[PDB]
């Protein structure tokens, strides 16, 4: 039905006036991206963007609610890329680090030996360091994506995936998510194949570094299934008509995100699951 229904039953999102719409807090990178995307090959692969509206003296993107077509939708959010932070974050952590004490606590929680003697003494870490560690204990570094969360229309949710890393561990999460619905799985794979084809010819995609974006998988008990790209908050245009291949390894300076390495691996896992 609607994402705000799930928010209620379960805060960067707000109920929209119009049926089948949702409001997301406006950010300049994301607004720029969605405007370009409505004119791009990737138009059909992203939520419809209708413009910006003011609500309580605040800027919101008016988006298609992707859950609107579904009867009690199941949702899985997959963070795409081998890298999950911008290169400019490495620069700022070198010249002027913002010691994040929150990121220290989670890291200790998951691995006590993970922080350095100095990080322990600071009780704090830089964002890039926290983000790189998260990439290595999840599937991000090796497969180029990670499962972030599953939501169900009752209000039910799990984000308990920070150590889901192996190909088989990831397959077992998708196995449990689709619950033996062969039609949903087939529809997911058909949609991902058609998304890969669109990305490989997209003018937007070859000209932009896509960091921190997700693939949202949505299905219901009527076997309806959809996948969309979301979250263009960290998607930045390359300078002077430079382009990325989105498969080759990331080395500081080359701005590569491994986005299609992730999608290739994600398609392979779903095709493997379909043959079980
Ligand atoms: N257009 C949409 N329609 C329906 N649900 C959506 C839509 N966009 C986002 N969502 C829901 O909101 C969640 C968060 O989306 P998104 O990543 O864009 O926001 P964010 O505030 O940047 O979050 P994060 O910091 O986790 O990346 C999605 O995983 C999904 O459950
Ligand atoms: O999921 P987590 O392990 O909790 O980490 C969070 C997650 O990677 C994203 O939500 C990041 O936002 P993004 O950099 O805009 O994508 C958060 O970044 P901050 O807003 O905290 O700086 C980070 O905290
Ligand atoms: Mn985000």
């Amino acid at each position: 039905g609607s994402h705000m229904s799930w928010v209620q039953l379960a805060g960067s999102f707000k109920a929209a006036g119009t049926s089948g719409l949702i409001l997301k807090r406006c950010s300049e990178p994301e607004r720029y991206c969605l405007a370009r995307l409505m004119a791009d090959a990737l138009r059909g692969c992203v939520p419809a963007f209708h413009g910006v509206v003011e609500r309580d003296g605040e800027s919101y993107l008016q988006l298609q609610d992707l859950l609107d077509g579904f009867d009690g939708p199941c949702v899985l959010d997959c963070k795409m890329g081998v890298r999950t932070y911008l290169e400019e974050e490495l620069t700022k952590a070198r010249e002027r680090p913002k010691l994040r004490k929150d990121m220290y606590k989670k890291m200790l929680a998951v691995d006590p030996e993970a922080p350095t003697e100095e990080e322990h003494a600071q009780r704090a870490v830089t964002k890039p360091r926290y983000m790189q560690w998260r990439e290595g204990i999840s599937s991000s570094t090796t497969l180029g994506f990670r499962i972030e969360g599953i939501k169900k229309a009752d209000g039910s949710c799990s984000t308990d995936f920070k150590t889901t890393r192996s190909r088989e561990q990831v397959l077992r999460v998708f196995e449990e998510f689709v619950q033996g619905d062969e039609e949903v799985l087939r529809r997911y794979l058909n949609r991902l194949q058609q998304i890969r084809d669109t990305l490989e010819v997209s003018e937007f995609f070859r000209r932009h570094e896509v960091i921190g974006s997700s693939l949202l998988f949505v299905h219901d008990h009527c076997h309806r299934a959809g996948v969309w790209l979301i979250d263009f908050g960290k998607t930045t245009p390359l300078p002077d008509g430079q382009i990325l291949d989105h498969r080759r390894p990331w080395e500081e300076g080359n701005r590569e995100d491994g986005y299609l390495l992730g999608l290739d691996n994600l398609i392979g896992i779903l095709a493997s699951l379909a043959e079980r």
